[PDB]
This record gives C-alpha cells, structure tokens and sequence, in this order.
C-alpha cells in the first residue's frame, strides 16, 4: 500500500497535476487511491473538493478568499489546514490504516471499538482480496486472502447474531447506506468483494425471496400463481396469499393488481412467455409462411428484434460511469451469454439478408433453424432459476467446454467404428450427398438404434466380433466411467454451486426489480416514455429505484445503538468459543 | 359411460383411472424393507417427478421441433401431420428413427444427433444419476428412520 | 403424581439443568421422558422466533436420547417384559 501511494503522489506530481506542488501526503491522496481499491462507488472518506482539496500545499496557495483547489473554511494556512474535527468516522479511519499494513492483530483490536460494525467488516473484505490479487508474488497475499476470509466469517458472525433477534429489524440493517462509508450500502458491498459465504448465510437469502416475490409473500406455490397470471378474475378470488389481503387493504382492485404485476415474479412470468410463445411465433413463420415478402406475421419480428435489443440500450444508460462509454461495454464484452445475445443477433442478419433475397430460400431454410437452437441457449440461460434447478445447471457449467470434450471424445471415437463398418462388407449404395449416407450417415444410426441388419448382416463372425468390441470400449467406458467424472465432480464443488447459485440468485433480481411491469409487447411503449421526458427534462435526475434505502436520522441512531449492543454480545461468545476449544485448555 | 354417444369419450377418459389406482396401488405398498425404505426416495422426487419431465421432455421440443424444419417432410392428415412432425419425435428417442425417412443434408443430419444426444444421454442422465445417489445417500438415516 | 408435577412446571420454564434433576426421581419414567418431549417440541413451534426455540428442541432431543437409554437398559433384561412395559396405560 505503500508503493501506491509512493506513486500517485508521483503520477499526479508538483508541477503539473497537483499543480503548485505535491511532495507532501496529504488525505486527499489516500482517498484517492483507496477509491481504486474499492469500486465504482461515491466520493471516498475524505473530502476531495474544493473546500479541502488535500493535494496542492507547499507553495503559497491563499487562504479564505481563494476557495479553489485550497483552503477555504479551515483556519489558518500553516502548511496545514486546522481541526478538520473528526470527519465522522474516527474509529474507521484507524481500521483502514490497520488493514492496508496486514497488521493482522493490530486490526482485530480497532474493529472491536467500531461503530457501523457490519459494513467495516464487509469493507475490510475488499480492501484486502482487491490487494492479495494486486502483488506479493507469495506469503503475504496468502496471509491477506487468509484475513479476508476471516473477516468475512466475522461479518457472519455478527449479522448472525443480528438476524436472529427481529430479523425485521436485521433486514434494514442489510440494505441501508453508510454515510460513513462512501454510501456503499452492504448487500451492494458484499458483491464486489465476490464473497461467497457471507451472501449463502440464511436471511441474505431470505432477504432476496422478499424483494422478489415482492408484495405477496414467500409462501403461495409457484404452480398456483401462474393461474392467477393468465386468468385475470381469477386474480381477484380468494386463491392468492397476499399481504394487502393479510392487511385487507383490498380497495382498488387495480392496485391489487399494480403491487401484483410490479412484483418481480410475474415480471419475469411475462417476459418468460412472451419468449416461450415468441420461438412459437417463429415456427410458424418456417413450416407454412415460407413467402419471399414481409408478410402479415412477418413484420412483427422485425419490431420484436427493435423490441430486445433496446432494453440492452436501457442497460447501457442504466448505471454508467458518466465519462467512460466504452469502458463499460467491456464488462458486456466480459459476458459470454451477452456475446450469445448479441451473438444470436448478428445471425439473424445473416439470416434475414438470406430471407429477402429470392434466390437463396434453400439456404435460408438451413441457417436459420440453428438460430431456434441458439437462442434455446438463451432460452436455458434465463432458466437458471429454480432450486433443483439452479444449483445443478451450475453442473452443466461445470462442462460447458467439457461440452467439447467428450463430444470431440466419443463423436471421433464414433468415426473409429464408422469407417470400420463399410470397408469389410461391399456397400454399393452411392449417390451425389447420399453416398456420405450410405457410408457415413448409417454410422451414427447404428449407436442409438437403426442397424439395417437386413444389409449390415461369410463375414458374419467379425461382424459379431467389433460390433461386440467397439461397443465394449464405448457403452461400458465411455459410459459408466464418464459417469464418475460427472459425480464426483457433482460431489466436489458442490458446496460452491450452492454458494454460487446463492451468488448469483441477486443478479437476476436487479435486472428484474429495477425495470417497469410492462410485458414485452407493451415494453416498446416505455422505450419512448424515457425519451419524450427528455424533450421536457435535460438532466439525468429522473428516480433511483435501486434497494439502496437511505435513513433517517433518529432512526439511525436507533438502528447503530442496537447493533453494537448485538456486537458486544457476539464478541464474547467467541471469546468463550475460544476458551472451550480444548486445545486452548492444553495451552492453559 | 352410461351416456350412449359418448363411448369414445368413455374410452380414453377411464383408461387414466387404471394408472390413478396404480399410484394408489403403490401407496399401499410402501411395505417391504428393501422397498419401503428406497420408495421414500421416490417420496424425495414426487414434485422432481415434476422437474426432470418439465426438464428433459421440454428438452425433447428442442430437438422435436429441430428434426422437421431441414428435411422437406409431407406427411400430413387431420391430427396426424402431427403424428408426422411431432408424434415421430419421441420415437426417434428410445428407437423408432425412421432412417430411411430421416436420412444433402446427412452431414448436419449427424451433427445435431450427435450433438443433441450430447446433451441429453452425458448430460441429463449421468448427471442426475449424481442427483439421485448424494441425495440418496444424503436423508438415508432419515428414510431408514 | 407428586414427582410429575414437578417435572412439567421444570420443563415449561426451560430451566435445563433443573429438571434433569427432578427426573431422575420420577416413578413412571419412560413416559415421563417421553411426554416432555412433546411438551417440547409444542412449545418451540410457538413463539421465541429464536435461541431458546433452539434450545428447547435441542432439550427435546436431549430428553429423547435420554428416553432411549431407560427402555434400552430395559429392552436388554427379559423383553417379553419390556414390550409390557411399552404398551400399558
């Protein structure tokens, strides 16, 4: 940490960015590089604006009249500044000065005496696993990543203790801001720092089932919404489990409907069917509709492709760094599934080019049934959701590339019997592309079951013998060894895919939480709602329907009192969790 | 039943009723100790009963709409262009391939088989093999107790 | 049952180490065992919505385990008499 701030006092020098002079640290630097060791987030702990820009003080800057780029509201400019009093977090700032040294029992001392306890934990875990990956080579990253994990199980620990007296109250204690803390609220803290245990832990979970199933509850069946989704009375009957119906607060039967669809289970519902019956609506438009015009089923397509493609544009300028266009894309560039979005786009302009093209009908009927199945990959990546589901697609992650493994495996070992089939009996069925069948099509319908044993049957003796061989090397190893690669595999990273899948279950909830209840027909409406606001509006400052729930004050204070409370108990468990651990007791 | 226009009907909504009992047939037995104890496992999988169909039979349309579209199929009747387009999908599963009518296009009508079969036979068999035997050998004591 | 009817005002107040003691003096002893585990296991269902829920389950399966031990000590000697002392009233 160190050889980072012995360089952008450096890279930002004396003479030309901090532009009177900059050997001597200041606070704005260490804020300023502690914001690369965290994220994209706010301003960091310490001011960086005019009023104490910490960066230009060795050279006559003028004092109270000048407030540019020096001091304004501090006392006198005596190569310093003056009382900048506290700033609000004292102990915090002790925590991250202890942290970035490895002072590893140093800073379990100053973490004892903290205030917002649950995120200086949580923030303390990505200071250091941001820092292991930067460089030791060796032995002290180990020892960083070492106390990032046991920081991480003492984040636990006290949200434990927290979650289980009034987890009502422990809820708002996850998803509040920190004013201390560069608002960071720490469910959105946790996730950068990647943290695998901290987010499977119970009520995290819990958590995410009450903002998704938004206004209803956690206990109605998944097979007894879905009636209410498509008949629409029926939503109004005494079948749905509700809170406004727990409440009887039933009095617009529009607004049982509008926490209804806004909640995020039928958001997706809606956006699932209209893509399940989409892929329907393109199989009709292959069997019969096969016409060289835009026909009346065609032309919606080309309003469904206006349609997807757009909420991509309503990504784009969803959450932005506000000067880096191309800097964010990469994390696009960084999605593979994205790649087979956008992947599943450029083939449709491979196969629509084909499709207005008169002379080329046959092979527009070859190249675009690849993309049916190319978007049934999009189809199951959207279908990472259930919980028997969920954590065992992530098996098939597991084999993505192993995909084009035993593919490439068994489908040339297939090539092994399906030369050794013609060669020794005299086929003599040949035609343009179907002697290919005749030789080399009728191979692979020989595994799964069509032998024409009328033609595939003196050497009969040999025809038993590789049909018995080559069947030995596949069905039994190729087979039911391959199936101990899968379950011990299965049985490994388990535990991870469980935590994975735990992981990963938030990112589709802030896609589907912070985006409008309109089913995909009706969201091309929406794509211009934003768009005509800004013939009115000039400045990006619509709404922040993010979790994000910033406090009160007297309400804060009502929360931080108790949580330190809950602190202080959980501290002594383990310190008489210590004292009865029996190797403890040979040391006594 | 005793409606008399109505026999054919009568023909193919009773003979649910045969399997129904079948399942309460086998409700009663959940008697012997090498059954009783391993059909809890299968009282581990009646809403997975669910799953894995939902899974692999919606997975089988990935392949049953994909096998029609290439091949410049013709038969068709009244509820039975579907015998011909969707009925002979499921059949080309556990066997009935209709080589002589599945088989220009016989180098990508090896690729799909080959590469659907993939996901499948490796995937969605072997696998839940994993699924069943963990979990088999997870709530054990409990099914045994 | 003047032993019993200190055993269950023991048990509702969830005072662990103080009814481990009133049982040991009890006269019907297997089901004295045996209905504290219902007694237990109603109640934690109830309401703490936390960390004495657990621990009356976890005094629940205290009291099982320690159920077992009696009638296994009894299963051992003469269970012809033993499956007797299972079914009575």
């Amino acid at each position: 940490f160190h050889s980072k701030l012995q360089k952008v006092l450096v890279e930002d020098p004396e003479r030309p960015a901090c532009a009177p002079a900059a050997p001597r640290l200041q606070m704005h630097h260490v804020a300023q590089v502690l914001r690369e060791l965290l994220g994209d987030f706010t301003q960091p702990l310490y001011p960086r604006p005019r009023h104490n820009d910490r960066l230009r003080l060795l050279l006559p800057v003028p004092h109270v009249k000048l407030n540019v780029q020096g001091v304004s509201l501090r006392s006198l400019y005596k190569r310093s500044s003056g009382h900048v009093t506290f700033t609000m977090d004292p102990i915090r700032d002790l925590l991250i000065w202890a942290i970035v040294q490895n002072r590893r029992e140093l800073a379990g001392i100053i973490w004892a005496q903290s205030q917002d306890c649950i995120a200086a934990a949580l923030a303390c875990s990505k200071i250091l696993k941001e820092l292991s990956k930067e460089e030791e080579d060796t032995d002290s990253s180990e020892e960083m990543l070492a106390l990032a994990e046991e920081y991480e199980h003492r984040a636990i620990g006290v949200f434990t203790e927290c979650y289980r007296k009034d987890e009502e109250r422990a809820q708002k204690l996850l998803t509040r801001v920190s004013e201390a803390w560069g608002k960071t609220t720490c469910l959105q803290l946790a996730l950068e720092a990647k943290d695998m245990k901290f987010v499977s832990h119970g009520g995290i979970q819990a958590f995410l089932t009450k903002v998704w199933w938004g206004q209803l509850s956690v206990d109605n069946g998944l097979w007894r919404v879905t009636l209410c989704m498509l008949a629409f009375p029926l939503l109004l009957t005494g079948l749905i489990s509700f809170r406004e119906k727990r409440l009887q607060d039933v009095g617009t039967p529009a607004a049982r409907a509008r926490a209804f669809f806004t909640a995020p289970v039928v958001v997706f519902h809606l956006n699932i069917l209209s893509y399940f019956a989409f892929l329907c609506l393109f199989a009709y438009v292959l069997m019969v509709d096969f016409q060289p015009v835009p026909s009346w089923c065609e032309c919606a397509i080309y309003l469904w492709l206006f349609s997807l493609v757009c909420e991509e544009m309503r990504q784009l300028f969803y959450d932005p760094d506000e000067c880096g266009l191309m800097k964010k894309a990469a994390l696009y560039f960084s999605d593979f599934w994205n790649k087979l979005d956008v992947g599943a786009i450029l083939l449709f302009v491979a196969g629509l080019t084909c499709r207005l093209i008169p002379a080329t009908l046959y092979p527009g009927r070859v190249i675009l049934s690849l993309d049916f199945i190319l978007f049934c990959l999009r189809l199951m990546h959207i279908f990472t959701i259930s919980k028997t589901l969920g954590p065992k697609i992530i098996i098939v992650k597991r084999m993505m590339k192993d995909v084009f493994f035993f593919l490439f495996l068994l489908a040339v070992w297939v090539v092994s019997f399906g030369v050794a089939k013609q060669a020794i009996l005299i086929h003599n069925e040949r035609r343009v592309d179907w002697l290919f069948r005749g030789a080399v099509y009728h191979s692979y319908l020989t595994i799964f079951g069509q032998i024409p044993g009328y033609i595939d049957g003196f050497p009969e003796w040999l025809t038993v013998l590789l049909l018995c061989l080559y069947l030995l090397f596949t069905n039994i190893l190729l087979l039911n060894l391959l199936i101990a690669m899968f379950n011990y595999t299965f049985q490994q990273v388990q535990e991870h895919t469980d935590q994975i899948w735990k992981f990963q279950r938030h990112d589709l909830i802030e896609e589907y939480h912070g985006r409008p209840a309109a089913p995909p027909p009706f969201i091309l409406l929406s794509h211009l709602q934003l768009f005509i606001k800004r013939v009115v509006l000039k400045t990006p400052a619509k709404r922040h329907k993010q979790l994000k729930n910033k406090l009160e004050k007297n309400e804060e204070a009502a929360l931080l009192s108790w949580e330190i409370y809950l602190k202080e108990n959980y501290l002594q468990n383990r310190q008489f969790q210590q004292k009865q651990r029996p190797e403890q007791k040979i040391e006594d």
